């Protein structure tokens, strides 16, 4: 009767569907990570304990605008409002800062622009200020390159449609031409660099500031994600790089990024721009399908929740896109103005967090765990093992969690790819690890502040008892309840081989 | 191969067929999920319903929530003046249905300051007096506020919540009384004119069919709609006493119960194996239930209406924003593709096409959207499930449709070519969810109408009399929806196509499956 | 109760293992029994007697063994076999094809004659010395001590330490000293050892030809005495095939080659036997011999596996029911095999001794007919289409498409039969192909199609003698209501039951487009 | 490349089936047990301790026959080959010891047509003519209907009930009628007793030789596995009951009969006289596939190699047999006449062996772990969720076994149930558990002789150490192998650990 459970059991997908129950409740546990943008309607110290209280996993910093010490601001408003719940160990939520980029753009140096009219794209820089209707001018030099006769130029936000040292296009789509907008080049391999001069600041500020992750703006191939790396250096070693697909060449090149990025941003927006909005769907569950083969993190994002900016209730389809991101695999759900600048912030979070937590009960896990189980290669990874043999026991007995040690965090992302309906709880004593977590689907990490036990099997059983505590005062189980422990055979990361299957005391 | 999404398709798992999903693999020209348009002042001159049509509309839905007699009669005849424009040409004919979506039990608003266009902004926190005065009916204000609900006080308690316009505005139960209620605005807004008023939690004694209803049931039976769109149909006796209200002359009207709250889905099997179909009523169910619930209820009641067979309409704010702006959100374009990819056999527009700046937009909108949805279904797992629901069946037309559902996957069929009188052999064929769109070749209009609540029909109106050697009248009608697939880019000559035909006439006699090249 | 018949309980099964659980004793198969039974004809069998006797127990192929006999023998063989068929023509209703099959010797080695005489047999003891020798004057004259060979190449191919198996592999000998003109043995196993016995070197590397001149003589005989099908012995490769293909010739290019992979060379080169061959022998008698006898079932369910991927005929074959050449009833063993070759996907079993030589050649028919209908109603169709489904799921071919709506309307209603009108056979073949449950009743004018047609699997050919009606219409329904009247006569179906019926759209082969769901009459 | 691994990876059970490889070896271990029956040509001392290196795993000692004295000496004989080899636990192989009883029985030239009278009185016990036949089952004409079949001599002869103290029957199919031939009654619900006075007796010696297991004849109803547990007792408590099936209510009460009993045997041999013989494959992959769901012992027994009684080699259909039984997914194979009294009882033992470890590598191991899942329920047991752990780890890391501590066996068998490919290595200190773990599929027994360490944790690893030894020596695994291992974790198998071997 509870969390979809007889819809869980069905044979096939269609009897799964036919049992999905409006009046079965859902354990308390929510799965799905919930980044926040930051802005003027949530910035304040205030808010962000409003915020983390509604479910922020990860205060999500725009520098598409605003300066640094504005950014450094905000940053020590996340981290005061984080740290206002820091005396209780056993409730106390990590929240994780992440970094997304301006990255580099091609911009226009009011006029109407019919459909037929005549337009001229010029590169000679005397016409910089002087735009008109018959004369446009681009800061992207290199364009008649990477152009072709028949290639399509969008002009503000796709607002404005064009068809080919100059170019003479037609237009196809009007509308009223400002100044200084931003152009997209549909299907267009652009060579624009992987990092602009302003990024490059930027993700050093970042490393400064001792950010978590870095959503990087429009990568294209491998080597972008290779740049951003070596921007990020020795000291930046550890910050987590999600790499934006926003284009044709990022879609059909993903493979390759998805393997030089620790993780993906689905950037509806953007993707939207450069690609056909009625295909935007293919690459989101290609991507999100892809990123779980992998066992990557993958992120949606973009008006999830668009009407919650001026109304306190949001749409019938805002409701299913949620639901069907969870539903598709995506560890992540993303808010832009929704809680930047919208007059429901804490609405539009609550809402992600009751849509995220019903669609994770409703999740084929039957047929998803047979066909990752299927995929999974065979290795000889200890790790690796374990971690399916307690996804595998996790679901024969119905456990009320997964607990993991973990170091660096790789040990809970090893059993959250195998997707268990089970929360895991990732007990760690690195607070960096404990705000990566979020990024993965399932994995609820806590920051154990208890000092290292001079005997190793004491300070194991501590750390064990920990998640036990966390889990009974949160609601994940209770006394008698069976739970999963996956522990290793000495210090240190890279030892998990150990399952237990226990009983809460 | 490179196009319809056949890579993805091939897929031996779900998982991989995600991962195979192609932004470069184009679609076939036909789009088989059906688009209803609810007509408005946006789009009821014979000039715009006749670029809706060329746009996809498929179904014209007049709401009845608003708007008189006269106001509707002429929008029908505009919709029939507009889809006659093309009865010129019988191989470019795209039959057009008339669908008559009920008022229901609505309780509803006043008029603000006497104007119904006035809003009057309540604040959060701010005392508000309901009144049940028929003075106060068109002086409506942000302090005192008229409805029509009589039995308001008896049904509702302290401490419950009334919603107001679209489930915007919430106020609280404070105070009660014979002809008042006080309450607290917990969210504030713009309180406009003639807006509804929701009860979840509440014991509604409203009639199934009210005397508005029984009024415009008759109006639509003396229109000739081709279906009815019942309002907050509660259990299976709704379903039966619209029906009775149909009578005689109503009794080939489709009947559609909208599922809009709690008791609906609860008693959801009944009403299904009453209705003729069902419609996701969403903008409704979304205040009556938790908002977050509304997508288990979706995917619920379109799976059991693809399990029975019966057609299911998704519908309520798909691309709301298209209202006001030319391009829908991420999430609109999502909703669409998701419904068409659960299995909905329709797609709705509301005040998208009904009274936004942008009809045919949204209409566009709605088909590129549903015809890459169609591609990107994983037809291998969905056709052995469909099959496996009733694995032994007595009846030999229910043979024929599945044999020439799986001949059509086989050949990758341009199209399944079925003679039906009743509509009943598309229908059958359509319930197998087949890739190939289905021409249904009829001399009935109302089934060519009606043809639309199936997902992948495509009616064509034969117009030719009846040939008095039934083969050549057979094969009169074959050749019809040849020149059709032909005209409108289904298949060229030399393709491969699947016809179902009887051994004589009359409905029934579907026995016979061919597989054809297009001449 | 229709689910309490034919494992229709088992067959609605969402798993294999609930499958397994579901298969009922008391569940009655169907009076259809679609696999083919192929019988070695010999003194047991030879007569017209017996013979009549073999199409009613349920033979549907007399195979004629080439490594005995002379051409003389084979012909009376033949006329007796079409006797015995012919009986049964003067009702077209109860008729039943029975096709004729010409084994080939091969490469084969034989020993010669014990005292002069073809029945004499002598013990050979473990541990005893027997010489192997190839000089002809001990030809017949063997014994206890010398053991004559055909093979005179075989010292240059074995040497100390290889084995030789004589009679079925039950003796082994090794080689203990190789001579300038003889073997000097050891007998590891002993028993009786008689005269005329196959002899296999599975180690050594044997280069006798693939189509000798006997080989020559005897296809060449097989196109005279308008044979059905070959089975030719001991193919290692393509070429092979395509040497007994070139043989036949024109003349009897319409005659099919099932080889017969009875060695490692065979198993290892099997895909291009097959894309080059028309069906497969799993000839498990020399095969057994050649591989370790363990391995055995590892080939046997790779070539049924691939010749049912493929789309070809395959025979699982020898002692299948080897008990019964002297007891009235199989073991327990047997009548695993037996299930679980039709289980496999055979379409058609064998019998040797059981019927060449044996005291019950009847009995074993019966006992064939009787586990192959339990076998067929008990094989998990549900995974089985779906599997089959999903091989070459888009095809140009609209009979393909045909074929497969058939098959999948005949599950949905459980026809009774799958009708099906054919000149050439193709039409049927495609339709067994995919595996329906349903006999196909196959009406053709055609005698060799109606023969060849029980290589494939469920097809139940009936020969129509009416002449060719004027009226086309006319024509197809009169050969529809020949199968309505054979399976109403043979207990497949009765009327008012719902079979399918496959029919050209134009008369000739090629056409097969259409498909009715019709009631029977 | 080896164990069948191209064909393990296949999508489909028809790809698994193309991709079946003659030259693709197994793996050393062979998981199925083999049941061999103890008779005058493997009695000696000396031929048994051959049997065991053959492979024999379970003694089978057929009590329709011989003596208590000459069975005790069998069992004398068995245990002095078996002890022989235990001066090295490192390569010693447990035997088990099963006792199979006689059970009920129903005791007496004929033409097809003629008139057949069955009478009850005993005036004709002693007159065995053609004319009357006599049966000493006094509720004969109570069992069995007008239209019933009457099989005499393993149904030889057929007849069939025309009227009915006394049945007027015509004999269906003749043949030569012999004095005290046994009986049996298709389909017939007969109310013989469940264990008979010759088996109550044999039971209680088969507890008083400490016997690991009993196959009790005859088992029709649950009823009847309760009377055998009840002769027993509590001195009994521990041997396993193996419930035979040999008859068609025995076939229809088999969900109530399997349920009571430890495990099942297929008893082809008296199934095969009772049933059609065209309908014994139905049963025998019914209650090997019901036993598979249950987790439940199955043994497949009676002719299958039949023909290695006078032949050095076996038949096609007996090679097949064997590798169809190990598919379908019996735990144990037996040899009957083929070990008991034929002329090549080591090649018969050799035979099976080989023939099993091809079979076991050519499992479609893919859909049978997932049906497995699919079809087991969610409960709460630690150890059953433990089990199902290891079993899905050790195909992910193609373990070289899943190393089991053990007590009473429970835990071994839990993992079992599932399937795993790799071999269970159960280390135990009790050698009744040792021996009775060959009933498992997968299961070697290491009997442990070492003494129990003082640390707990130097006790788990000596007993770990012991089994990552036995392996190398086995040629299961060697240093580096990735293995699974179950233990308690404090002083209830509940944890599974992952470790090369040393
Ligand atoms: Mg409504």
């Amino acid at each position: 009767q509870t969390q979809q459970l007889h819809a869980a059991m069905a044979d096939t997908f269609l009897e799964h569907m036919c049992r999905l129950d409006i009046d079965s409740p859902p354990i308390t546990a929510r799965n799905t990570g919930i980044i926040c943008t930051i802005g003027p309607a949530s910035r304040s110290v205030e808010t962000l304990k409003e915020m983390i209280k509604s479910g922020m996993n990860v205060a999500r910093l725009n520098f598409s605008h605003g300066t640094h010490e504005y950014h450094a601001e905000t940053i020590k408003n996340v981290r005061t409002a984080t740290e206002s719940f820091a005396s209780d160990p056993i409730l106390y939520r990590p929240v994780a800062v992440a970094l997304d980029t301006k990255g580099p753009e091609i911009r226009t140096g009011e006029v109407e622009l019919k459909k037929g009219a005549t337009l001229k794209i010029t590169l000679d820089n005397a016409y910089m200020e002087k735009c008109d209707e018959n004369i446009l001018w681009l800061d992207y030099k290199n364009i008649c390159k990477v152009v072709e006769v028949g290639s399509k130029i969008y002009v503000d936000d796709g607002l404005i449609s064009l068809q080919v040292d100059f170019l003479v296009t037609e237009v196809e789509n009007g509308g009223s031409l400002g100044s200084k907008k931003g152009v997209n080049l549909p299907g267009a391999a652009v060579d624009l660099p992987a990092v602009s001069e302003k990024d490059i600041q930027d993700l050093k500020f970042g490393v400064e500031q001792d950010v978590d992750m870095v959503f990087a703006s429009f990568i294209r191939k491998a080597s972008d994600v290779h740049e951003v790396r070596k921007v990020l250096g020795e000291k930046g070693k550890n910050i987590k790089i999600i790499s934006k697909i926003e284009n044709h060449e990022g879609v059909r090149r993903f493979d390759e990024i998805l393997e030089a990025s620790d993780g993906i941003m689905v950037a509806r927006g953007d993707l939207g721009i450069e690609i056909p909005a009625e295909k935007v769907f293919l690459a989101q569950k290609m991507m999100i399908g892809r990123c779980n083969r992998a066992g990557k993190p993958v992120i949606c994002a973009t008006q999830m929740l668009e009407s919650m900016i001026k109304k306190p209730r949001p749409t019938r389809a805002e409701g299913s896109d949620v639901a069907n991101a969870v539903l598709d695999g995506a560890d992540c759900i993303m808010l832009s103005g929704e809680t930047a600048k919208g007059d429901y912030p804490l609405e539009a979070v609550r809402m992600q967090h009751l849509i995220a937590r019903e669609a994770e009960a409703a999740i084929y896990h039957l047929q998803l765990f047979e066909e990752l189980r299927r995929l999974a290669p065979i290795t000889s990874d200890p790790t690796e093992a374990t971690a399916v043999g307690a996804v595998e026991a996790s679901f024969k007995c119905c456990s009320g969690a997964i607990i993991v040690l973990t170091k660096s965090g790789r040990s809970a992302h090893q059993v959250a790819r195998y997707r268990p309906r089970a929360p895991i709880i990732a007990v760690t004593r690195n607070p960096q690890t404990a705000r990566q977590a979020h990024l993965y689907r399932g994995i609820f990490p806590v920051l154990c502040k208890d000092p290292v036990q001079e005997a190793w099997a004491e300070d194991v059983d501590l750390r064990v008892n920990f998640a036990m505590n966390v889990g009974k005062a949160r609601g994940f189980f209770k006394k008698g309840d069976v739970v999963i422990v996956l522990t290793g055979w000495r210090p240190g990361s890279g030892f998990t081989n150990t399952m237990r299957v226990v009983p809460v005391p």
